[PDB]
């Protein structure tokens, strides 16, 4: 479905784009299954409208968005970002939606406030991962995901509604996904249900799954491997290999985050 956004110059340039199809039949949708093509092949089954997007914790206007909220509550905007899963392959998308901090500002989070932790629909009549053990990748469901509030703060990271001009795909996380372009993609959660500000680190789905191979912070980085393949380089998917950047090319907008600190 078509909608109405705007183009920042900001997020537009001249990266070659990964190709629509691609970007919506090259997937990891686990409640769909493990394999690249079968969320496109799956979640069709997904009913993504009427939608509750709830938002809550340590925030002082608790509110909730229903479908024609997540279009319309807050100006679109195109930008083109890179996606870098942590399997080493990437792309450049055009995305569509609103900076997450527009929606925080709403709920005005409270002083005590550290963390925001969200968590995917759970429906498992409709996701058939969400009932195999090996079909689903073995992830405890429902996916959860959590950032540091500055991160969630920070005007890159993106409450994402479209691609490519339309609305989202369903095995694209459909009606609304998280998008933050400098970390691995496991952290841009799917079909977000709830958001919570919390006061402690939330639990993520994939730092649960594999402790030692995930982490909470997740930046893209190109001299920390994974214990099973190197981050060094990665294969661009485009139509029909290059280096990994720091922050995924986004360090000078984002190192301010993490100078002097750990993890
Ligand atoms: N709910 C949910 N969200 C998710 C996943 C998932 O399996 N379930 N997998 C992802 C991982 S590991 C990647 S690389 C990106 C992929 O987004 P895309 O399919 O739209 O490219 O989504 C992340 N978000
Ligand atoms: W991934």
């Amino acid at each position: 479905k078509a909608l109405e956004f705007s183009k920042p110059a900001a997020w537009q340039n001249n990266l070659p784009l990964t190709p629509a199809d691609k970007v919506s039949g090259y997937n990891n949708f686990y409640e769909f299954g493990l394999d690249k093509a079968d969320p496109a092949a799956n979640a069709g089954s997904l009913k993504t409208d009427p939608w509750t997007l709830k938002i809550s914790g340590e925030v002082a206007k608790p509110l909730t968005l229903d479908h024609d909220d997540l279009t319309r509550r807050f100006p679109l905007e195109e930008r083109i970002y890179r996606m870098r899963c942590v399997e080493a392959w990437s792309m450049v998308v055009p995305w569509i939606g609103f900076p997450l901090h527009k929606l925080l500002a709403l709920a005005e989070p409270t002083s005590n406030a550290k963390y925001v932790a969200f968590e995917t629909i759970y429906a498992p009549e409709q996701m058939p991962g969400q009932q195999d053990r090996f079909i689903g990748g073995g992830l405890k469901y429902p996916y959860v995901e959590g950032l540091r509030l500055d991160e969630a703060m920070h005007p890159l990271t993106l409450m994402t509604v479209g691609v490519y001009g339309k609305a989202l795909p369903p095995q694209n996380g459909a009606p609304v996904r998280l998008i933050v372009p400098w970390k691995y993609g496991f952290k841009g959660i799917k079909s977000i249900v709830s958001i919570k500000l919390t006061r402690e680190r939330p639990p993520t789905t994939w730092n649960l799954a594999a402790p030692d191979e995930y982490g909470f912070y997740a930046n893209v980085n190109p001299y920390v491997d994974h214990p099973r393949w190197s981050q060094a380089t990665e294969r661009f998917i485009g139509s029909g290999r290059q280096p990994t950047l720091l922050f995924n090319g986004y360090a000078d907008q984002v190192a301010s985050l993490y100078r002097g600190l750990d993890l």
